[PDB]
């Protein structure tokens, strides 16, 4: 149905673990829905919740862009300083191909609302067939973040599968 | 004898080919010559033709870098999100000191006249005593390019020697 | 005693041989000093001169990190583009995970001062719980890079904690 699968992976030892609901998954969910003409028709057809652990957080991405063929995946949370914090560690060991310019817009927009925007490590690329953005844990990160990309995301996607 | 030796290399399946007309080299040539005073006294020496295949822009680069001593090398096009673009990829193999002010100003300035720019893939760095760049295929491109970075390229290359 | 322990590693050749002083060091503990409310009480607690070699440098920023456990570690000099400038190399071997933003604001900031700023190779990123954070051998350039800085560096320094 959906022109291009999208799928949101929310990473939280917290949220894992029963011990918290997940306020950003909503959210991200929400934004891509509601930018679904702008994005040239697209839909989340999968969420899932991991831990911060590098190895759940790459099978997942692994498995999704190889198995699944998803189109975008957003990761939330895991990509600040706290030593758990492991999201782009494990995003640059699966992506094949980096995306600077993403992150570049993403950290250049955030900026503008607050400095701290700057403690966000967030990673970029492409993986096979599949665009990988690794985006804040906040709620209102998520919508910062897809509105600053979405100028560009539609024709990101075209591209990476024939333009 | 110019005083800094410039290369450009243009990365295309098609222009490799000969199916089509090369439109980015010439022009960079033409834009590099037109700032040669801003740049400390830089002329194109060589160009080269590659497809979209790592090996064969890592071997000329390398070639370039290590054989010929060039100074300043700009790569034009393959550094987009379509599958066959591989240019950073292949430059990252190949440099050792990163430059990532550089790609910072160029993302900057490029993103001023249009938000498609974050679609740029662009690598820099160096190799030896070679500067290496990855500019897009847009023939406007290479001149939006170069006027973000003149200001600093002469510093950059006198610098390196 | 400090809150957060400082340690400010000069690197140059010119300084460590003992043909020349330092005159970004007393700044970068001047600056350190002078923000240490802001930075959630913090001391420059030691600093050391290496020339540009790797070797040297990567010892220091793994003994203070693994040994020492400063909390907070700033190189100065040997990361622009001059042929012994090796800084950013030894950095990135030891450290674990990149912290691209602040790379990104010092780079920002700096260019509003000088288009000569994208010739700093600057990287940063975290060894265990320190910090590492290159900045240029300008005495100025610590104070522009840690005002640019200043406004989340404390709450960077807590959550690595």
């Amino acid at each position: 149905g959906p022109e291009y699968k999208v799928a949101i992976l929310t990473v939280s030892d917290t949220v894992s673990a029963g011990a918290g609901p997940d306020r950003s998954g909503p959210r991200a969910v929400s934004v891509v829905d509601s930018s679904s003409e702008k994005l040239g028709g697209a839909k989340v057809v999968a969420t899932a919740v991991v831990p911060d652990e590098v190895e759940r957080i790459k099978d997942i991405l692994q498995k999704w862009s190889d198995v699944d063929e998803m189109d975008l995946i957003l990761t939330l949370g895991g990509d600040g300083f706290t030593p758990r914090d492991v999201t782009p560690e494990a995003t640059k060991k699966v992506i094949e191909r980096e995306t600077p310019g993403l992150l570049f817009v993403m950290m250049q927009e955030s900026l503008k609302i607050t400095p701290f925007a700057m403690l966000s490590r967030s990673a970029a690329g492409i993986r096979g067939s599949t665009l990988i953005i690794n985006m804040p844990g906040n709620p209102n990160a998520v919508a910062e973040c897809m509105e600053a990309l979405l100028p560009a995301l539609k024709h990101a996607l075209k591209q990476i599968k024939g333009d």
